[PDB]
């Protein structure tokens, strides 16, 4: 085969210029319907915390309609999902990677609205969701749209365009370029055998998006953490610790997870009516705890930059991370529209601030700041949980801008890793895909 | 479709042994490419001392610096030649090969021959880089642990041959990330499905790169600062930057080809020809490193004095037509040291050239010239190489500017876009190709 090889590394990089000029409309779509679902979770959550002004006396009916409203939301989207789109419910990535292992289909007529409008629901209700899990698999799914709308074939055509638009949909939600685009290349696509994936052109889309992004939020920062200190090379041990920590609760996580899909899975049994209601319920208790305890609700990148900055009791820490399990749990098990992504990095932030503040006080020769321990753990259960490490640890990099922390990034990340695989755990998209995958057999 | 869902249950799940071993690879790579670093080092000092005890009498310091460098060009030309021929120009496409299982890993040739090999020219003051010895040993060091320990399977020989490479490349930079990008980006197995494991390459480069910080530690081999931003109106001009590079690319990637033809016929294969070739074009190194060292040397020193917009414009192409010509000159002759870092310098003059004009063109932009060196930097990489990604994420590990995240990655996309529009191709597949067909013919 060497005269192949000849051949074919010189016919190497040579991608068709219709897959590039795809790719860059792709990326455009998925860019602005990325900025306006994010623009409308905005708007409704402001006229929602707008309510609670009008009731902002009669404490229980303050108290109600914060539940309300959240409930309305929530019951909106578990419907719109169960009824016109089961496969938008839940994240969306297993469903993605799905299509590229070529078993899920791209239903982009019925999902596109359904993702967009169901998410826009429990977003904007305020549920313990992110907005990777609608951007991405829409974003993928306008990757779809444009490719038989265009009619063009090819196996390249097809995986590529679905790939930039899971790519370009994941920079849209994090203005995270170099986290969407190693996506793909470690996580997204077929995992077991050869794919022909334009990378260049992967990066074609996330730039036109990202671009995009930048159109409409400029000067305002996800996450502000600011320039923290250094790490001491006696102190990388203690993050290879902590990482070993992440290491074991990861697949405990991911029990948890597949689990209570199930125990959540009985109270409805299918029914669209209980599980519709049911959603009401979860969702109206994440918007009033939107108002009583604002830490245990919501996305969680409000919360980030307080922990960072050790501004949290460590008592406060303890109770944010364990309601925030319970919650987000509830949240996205339930099989709401939306992404576990950004809720697990709250959970590593809170996780890593709470070990920051022990190693503080145990070693004061360190001169240690409990802030970089939790930049360290924020990307951690990113790797313990969805056995990405290299995608979390570019992504928290481009989302807290301390490169001087790289190594103890690196190092606890791979903490959770190997202890993830090592104590019997397994990647959590690709465990959710085996489970529908199998399902689809089963019956 | 059953196959899958099994597939998917079982994923990620290296075995301990691949694991526990590729810790040891990376620290091995890394001591290595310490050893390497420090030599080198130790050898242009040696050079700068030897220049002192003869400082008057400018022909005299003129010819020591030449036969000092012209010494240990010799040395380099002849380790290699005689040993281990693989152990020429870069050895990345060497390891490349190796892990399409075509062609061979002779560490314990390869292994003395590039480190001492490499010394005789890298610390001669040639240009040339430290990635082609160090990423080449590193692989030829991960073999030899797979030999010493004779771990068996195509999983364990594909893993540690390449966390070695990457933990090379690392060390070479202090450029962790990039090392782990390399491996998948460019470095494996392009056309086929592998068994390399991502996991695994990352403890590599940890440990290795932990290495480094231990000797190497608080002095940055590039600093820069924090530059300006870059207003979304101004966006544009990293498109017209990545358009220039991506056409140059192509033609600058012809004569790094062409010039090793032009130079196989100086000594047409003979190693007393080659060597007293070698040790011209070293002894020219060192002199040029006297008169005008901004044409000579790896190149690194003059990237920050480059950025800062320290030269003028004559002098920035002055150094740029002058590193071209002297960067062929030691690549294009096999001698032992990569092409990656003098591309580097080549695309960071560039590139500050373009902004300097920039500036003025558009004072409305508030432009400093200096944003487009950074997105420039690592734009060669892009064109010729035909590894955007791999140099975006270098070049960032190196200067600190994620401000200009974008810039970067619009620059080296219209690099690696208008390299392919022009007929352009990856340079270290393009050198396989070539000694992969030299050999079937
Ligand atoms: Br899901
Ligand atoms: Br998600
Ligand atoms: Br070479
Ligand atoms: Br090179």
């Amino acid at each position: 085969r060497r005269r192949q090889l000849i051949r074919q590394l010189l016919e190497r990089d040579k991608t068709p210029l219709a897959i590039l000029f795809m790719a860059a409309v792709v990326g455009t779509l998925v860019g602005l319907a990325a900025v306006a679902f994010d623009k409308g979770v905005a708007w409704l959550q402001n006229q929602r915390m707008g309510a609670l002004v009008h009731t902002a006396d009669n404490y229980p009916l303050l108290l109600t309609v914060a539940f309300l409203c959240s409930a309305v939301l929530a019951m909106f989207g578990y419907f719109l999902v169960r009824k016109y789109a089961p496969e938008a419910g839940g994240s969306g990535i297993p469903e993605i990677e799905g299509a590229l292992e070529d078993q899920r289909p791209v239903r982009w007529w019925r999902v596109l609205p359904v993702k967009f409008f169901g998410g826009l629901g429990t977003l904007g209700g305020g549920m313990v969701l992110g907005r990777e899990g609608p951007t991405v698999q829409i974003g993928g799914n306008i990757g779809r749209m444009v490719l038989d709308i265009f009619r063009l074939k090819g196996d390249e055509a097809r995986h590529t365009l679905l790939a930039t638009g899971a790519a370009a949909g994941l920079a849209a939600a994090f203005n995270a370029p170099l986290a969407g685009i190693l996506f793909i290349i470690e996580e997204m696509r077929p995992q077991f055998r050869y794919t022909l994936i334009s990378i260049k052109a992967v990066f074609i889309g996330v730039i036109m998006s990202t671009i995009m992004y930048r159109i409409f939020n400029h000067e305002v920062a996800l996450i502000d953490v600011g320039k923290l200190s250094d790490a001491p090379l006696n102190t990388l041990w203690l993050y290879l610790i902590l990482g070993i920590i992440f290491g074991i609760f990861g697949p405990i996580f991911n029990k948890w997870v597949l689990g209570m899909q199930d125990l959540l899975h009985r109270v409805h049994g299918g029914n669209i009516t209980k599980w519709v209601l049911m959603g009401g319920a979860i969702g109206g208790l994440c918007g009033l705890l939107g108002f009583v305890a604002p830490a245990t609700s919501g996305g969680g990148f409000n919360l980030i930059p307080i922990a960072t900055a050790g501004n949290f009791s460590m008592g406060m820490l303890v109770f944010i991370f364990v309601a925030r399990v319970i919650t987000t749990l509830l949240c996205f098990s339930s099989g709401a529209p939306g992404g576990i992504f950004a809720p697990m990095l709250a959970l590593g932030t809170v996780l890593g601030t709470a070990f920051g503040m022990v190693a503080v006080e145990l070693f004061p020769q360190y001169h240690l700041e409990a802030g970089t321990f939790a930049i360290a753990g924020m990307g951690a259960l990113l790797a313990a949980s969805i056995r990405a490490p290299l995608t979390g640890i570019i992504l928290v990099l481009e989302m807290t801008d301390n490169y001087q922390l790289i190594l103890p990034m690196i190092i606890t990340g791979l903490g959770a890793t190997l202890l993830a695989q090592f104590t019997g755990g397994k990647p959590l998209y690709s465990a959710i895909l085996a489970r529908t995958l199998a399902k689809q057999e089963a019956e």
